[PDB]
DNA sequence: GCTGATGCGTA
DNA sequence: GTCGGAC
DNA sequence: GTCCGACTACGCATCAGC
């Protein structure tokens, strides 16, 4: 019975502790009580073993339905290069909630906002739907159907009958299930447990219990024969096989039938890294100062880049001339760039047969010939466009090249790697240039090189070795390059003092409490408390909890005629204007919705604040004594992309 | 035909 | 994108 | 440091309502 499946418990059986007969869809109960044994612990090694423990009743009796059970672990629709989206958010959920339950729409949205969660509201609420015959249990395959049923509606009338596909799951739903399948439409499994912990309980489940076995299944546990050191390290050796396999291959539909057929060991023998499927990108983990840089790369040599504030783009050219480019969240964006495709010929040598490089596209004026911001390079049609109608140009800057003519790069080091990208490819100003850089180690030369990157248009540095740990195996460190920005420097930098003015209801990990905060300017002309900007981050849960005890004093039932909000998503409690907070940001940007210092750069639109974060409390500030509208105003034109 | 709410994907 | 929490 | 899930602004694409 699923209801009493537990695949938490000690000396799990693949087999006999499972809850169905082999050769059987395995139902979603399983799944979502895995899903409940999950969340209730919070160490990641006892979240795998549980994890594990599903997956190895699927791989000795249902193999058939390990992909689908995996897809349901990450929440994902299949391959991030297919590019499935379900068209459904809170506002389709809410609804479908709404209509199987015949509550009010907004009981039902006060309720989630109330409980921070929609899968509880879904779970106690009482069903108004009527059946002549009981459904049959969900199964994980039909479930997951479902959803990519969700995903492929499209046209005039779709959210009615993606309404009645999850009205319809609701209907055979059973204990937990409703609760993460709300969910997962959702998008807030609150598993603690994400595609790192997916994939070493994979790895995991096919090395104690190897897949391809007649059934029963000889081996049931491959690691009983070892002592705890054998089996930590013989396990540890496999996950990286898997993990290194999916950084370059991250595509589950390649992965999962080559694991069921030849195992683990033979993986990377069947899948290699290769243009035209994506690959991992390299990330950057940010640096408080010079002295950090020098103190993590102590020894090793380093080269400072400029961080282009465009998006990354992972082009790809195949053998026979195919183009393809990725984002970093490996979705196909080649129907975007025309103009891109066109220039392949022009970047690349004669000898040059295939490649992957890492590049940033950047938004490029080409009759002043310098960068433009990040939000003129946002106005780019997204979908499939034609190259005569562009009227937004991008500059490449390459700074990585990841395959070369058949070959993998990706144990190369940085130094040969660069030496590769500047000796196979031509520059071409405006269009394909190489990322300006600076191999030093003096503190001087490259706080003038950081303070060199914002006066030409760029966030800062990025700080990359070039050849101690200076490979592209993200397997081994996603984040082993480093990322410099003034605003990462304490004193360097501008901070605004702004009012707290409305605070909206927590979900998840700030269910119960104020999940975010909407700050206010003051604009000395007209004496109001313009909206600025919502703040969310910056803050301990201490200074969280402390908010949300002093802030419920401040609960006013309807706002002062004093707070302009405009455009603002309205706050769950107005609060009276009383608390000043030190505000940090990036950036300060043209805002279609904050009407902050509207009319003193821009006749409509406001501004601003770009990646806000929480510093301290100003208790010494009353709301007449924060940062001003003018201010703010100020701020927003010294920035060196604006006139 | 237009607009606004919703969803998604970039940072 | 930033951030803190649990490990 | 790793992994994870809270949270940010914003613009295109989509679709329901007018
Ligand atoms: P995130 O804040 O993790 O930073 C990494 C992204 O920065 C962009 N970028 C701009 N310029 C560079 C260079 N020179 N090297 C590497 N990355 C750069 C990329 O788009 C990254 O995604």
């Amino acid at each position: 019975d699923p209801s009493g499946y537990n695949p938490a418990k000690n000396n799990y059986h693949p087999v006999e502790d499972a809850c169905w007969k082999p050769g059987q869809k395995v139902p979603y109960l399983a799944v979502a009580r895995t899903f409940e044994k999950i969340e209730e612990v919070s160490a990641r090694l006892r979240m795998v073993e549980t994890l594990s423990n599903l997956l190895r009743s699927v791989v000795a009796l249902s193999p058939p339905d390990l992909l689908p059970v995996l897809y349901l672990s990450l929440n994902h629709l299949g391959p991030p290069q297919q590019g499935l989206a379900l068209g459904v958010g809170d506002g389709v959920l809410l609804k479908a909630v709404a209509q199987a339950t015949g509550r009010q729409l907004e009981s039902v949205r006060a309720e989630a906002a109330e409980k921070g969660d929609v899968g509880l509201v879904a779970e106690n609420s009482r069903s108004t739907q009527r059946l002549m015959l009981p459904p049959p249990p969900l199964t994980a395959s039909g479930v997951f159907s479902k959803f990519r049923d969700i995903a492929r509606l499209t046209g005039s009338a779709s959210t009615a009958k993606k309404i009645d596909i999850i009205k319809g799951l609701f209907v055979a739903c059973r204990h937990s299930e409703a609760r993460f399948i709300a969910r997962s439409l959702s998008g807030r499994l609150r598993l603690g447990l994400a595609e790192q912990s997916v994939l070493a309980a994979l790895s995991q489940a096919v090395s104690l219990t190897p897949p391809g076995q007649e059934f029963p299944p000889a081996m049931v546990d491959a690691g009983k024969g070892k002592t705890a050191e054998a089996r930590k390290t013989w396990l540890e050796e496999q996950g990286m096989i898997l993990k290194q396999t999916f950084c370059e291959v991250p595509d589950l539909d390649r992965i999962i039938p080559v694991l069921l057929e030849h195992g683990l060991e033979r993986l990377p023998e069947h899948c290699k890294l290769s243009p035209g499927i994506p690959l991992k990108p390299m990330l950057a983990h940010p640096t408080r100062g010079i002295s950090e840089v020098l103190k993590r790369f102590e020894e090793a040599a380093f080269t400072c880049e400029y961080k282009y504030d465009g998006q990354r783009a992972q082009i790809h050219a195949l053998e026979g001339g195919e183009v393809k480019i990725f984002s970093r969240n490996q979705a196909d964006n080649t129907g975007k760039y025309p103009d891109i495709i066109s220039r392949i010929p022009k970047i690349k040598l004669p000898s040059v047969t295939s490649f992957i490089l890492d590049t940033e596209a950047v938004a490029w004026d080409r009759e002043k010939k310098q960068i433009q911001p990040f939000q003129v390079l946002t106005t780019r049609k997204r979908k499939e466009v034609d190259a005569s109608e562009i009227q937004v140009q991008v500059c490449l800057y390459a700074f990585d090249l990841i395959y070369l003519n058949g070959e993998s790069l990706v144990r190369e080091p940085l130094s040969r790697r660069r030496q590769l990208l500047r000796e196979n490819f031509v520059e071409t100003e405006g269009e394909f240039v190489f990322a300006t850089s600076l191999d030093t180690k003096d503190i001087e030369q490259i706080a003038e090189f950081l303070e060199q990157s914002v006066k030409d248009s760029c966030e800062g540095l990025m700080v990359k070795t070039l050849d101690v740990d200076a490979t592209y195996e993200i397997a081994k460190r996603s984040h082993n390059w480093l990322k410099l920005k003034k605003d990462y420097l304490d004193g360097v930098g501008d901070t605004l003092d702004l009012v707290v003015i409305g605070a909206y209801l927590g979900r998840g990990k700030r269910a119960g409490r104020y999940g975010g905060f909407l700050l206010a300017s003051y604009d000395e002309d007209s004496e109001e408390l313009q909206a600025i900007c919502k703040l969310g981050t910056g803050f301990s849960d201490e200074e969280l909890e402390e908010h949300h005890q002093s802030l419920k004093a401040l609960v006013l039932p309807s706002p002062r005629p004093y707070v302009r909000i405009d455009g603002a998503v309205i706050p769950d409690h107005w609060l009276d204007p009383s608390a000043v907070w030190e505000v940090n940001c990036a950036d300060l940007s043209l805002s279609p919705i904050y009407p902050a210092a509207r009319g003193l750069v821009d006749s409509d639109k406001g501004i601003s604040l770009r990646f806000p974060r929480f510093i301290r409390v100003r208790e010494d500030k009353q709301p007449e004594q924060a940062t001003t509208s003018a201010q703010v105003a100020c701020l927003y034109r010294k920035q060196s992309q604006i006139q």
